[PDB]
């Protein structure tokens, strides 16, 4: 009579922790969602084989509206697991689901897994220097989201890096690329003209973290805006004031122009 | 010819990922460091048994000053692994170790694992709202560093949460407790008087992230400064103004007083 929130990790089914695997293998019922992120290197079938269980995939509606009707009822008489990409509580609203579990008298536990939030470390940028985070959302109809632009501005002013989560529309199999993110940003820049994101802005792209060969690229928007970074998922990062070893890493590892080695202090 | 940076995760020997465990097992040599952090829920003996490889522990100096003469040489003609607590490359200086690998003509790959940076999501606080991070350092002799205090000030002022790592003396196995951290901050508040950290400041304490039974507590300093949060390590968080949902989570899951639902939202 327990509910387990278990992260599956960044790229494939092997990104789950041993703890998460062993516990999942022994749960009576296994549920999962694949709309909060994209695990590019695996399939539902492969996950099921590893875990040795049939997995009922839930939609955003099933979860956000009927979690307490579809999942919780079972966790009252069985060991239930709810799997998610990356870490179940990072950049999702799944934390609120623990409140529902409690109000239903269902104890819940959380098994973490590698998350894109900490994986940014592979970019060479000191993780403690990241400021507020944001999401570049797809414009819809006449509505054009722009808040993520202000986040970059605020962080840049303090010299902090900015992690930009990119939009996703799983049901339509749409995964925003870093290129689309850059195009949207230049459009916002054209509107606000704050000198926040231009063709000369240095950016970093991390694609398919978790795989053995993720794409890690750094450079100016003008050079990267049309570059192919491979299949999604992707994240875009706007560095703040860099330390010398950060720039050196971006150059030696992310193929950035040696030009950035000459850091301004 | 290959070097694998593999994360060990948060608390015990089962916090490594399946991918990390399988790659570790096929390595000819396995190194590890426990000076950046300590796996409090397990032992070196237990980690060695799970991986089935003897583990050569490296000191801070072995890594920072001699990585290239201790680890890379073997990485030249064998598969070598370098284990670190948490997610690889989170520790500030680890990223440049990949540059060293390159310089030595050695290929390197990163196998992620859970990190406290993402695991703090279990506190209910939205990850995107975290700002710059810092470490609470013990004063000593004539040196009294307070930068971590300014970090909290800058984040809070912008409605951002502040993740605070607490000082640790790995070799001597001595951890700073959230209680000690709170006392130190009050003294800094007494020195600077910025109205940043007082008896009325609301804080969150996270102990033993990764465990199935972690300690998550939220409340005002005047009430938590002398509370027993259990064995280390401890993580201290000073939230900024909260989203009603964040506060409800702390109230419902971390035993925070109802008061925060109106004073800190
Ligand atoms: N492996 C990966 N590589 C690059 N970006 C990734 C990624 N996994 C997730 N993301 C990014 O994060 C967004 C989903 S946000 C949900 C994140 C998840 N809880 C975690 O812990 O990682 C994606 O749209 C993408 O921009
Ligand atoms: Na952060």
């Amino acid at each position: 009579m327990v509910l387990y929130f278990i992260g599956l990790g960044l790229y494939d089914e092997r990104d789950i922790t041993v703890k998460g695997l062993e516990i999942a293998k022994k749960c009576d019922y296994v549920f999962a969602e694949f709309y909060t992120s994209l695990m590019a290197g695996t399939t539902l079938g492969r996950i099921q084989k590893l875990i040795g269980k049939e997995i009922r995939v839930l939609s955003r509606e099933d979860v956000e509206l009927n979690f307490e009707n579809i999942v919780l009822p079972l966790a009252k008489e069985n060991d239930v697991a709810f799997l998610t990409p990356g870490d179940p509580l990072v950049a999702t609203t799944h934390a609120e689901l623990r409140i529902r579990a409690k109000r239903a008298g269902v104890e819940s536990y959380v098994i973490h897994a590698p998350s894109i939030y900490s994986a940014v470390g592979i970019t060479g940028l000191h993780i403690y220097k990241f400021g507020k985070s944001a999401t570049v959302a797809y414009p819809e109809g006449n509505w054009f989201p722009t808040s993520y632009y202000d986040v970059i501005k605020e962080n840049a002013e303090r010299g902090l890096h900015t992690l930009l989560f990119l939009d996703i529309k799983a049901e339509k199999r749409m995964y925003m690329t870093a290129n689309e993110a850059m195009e949207l940003l230049l459009k916002v820049e054209d509107m606000k003209k704050g000198g926040v994101f231009t063709d000369d802005t240095l950016v970093v792209v991390l694609a398919r973290a978790g795989s053995l060969n993720p794409t890690i690229r750094a450079g100016y928007v003008k050079d990267l805006i049309r570059e192919d970074f491979g299949d999604p998922p992707h994240i875009l990062i706007v560095p703040g004031k860099m330390h010398i070893v950060e720039a050196e890493y971006l150059v030696e590892i992310a193929g950035a122009p040696r030009e950035i080695l000459r850091v301004n202090v």
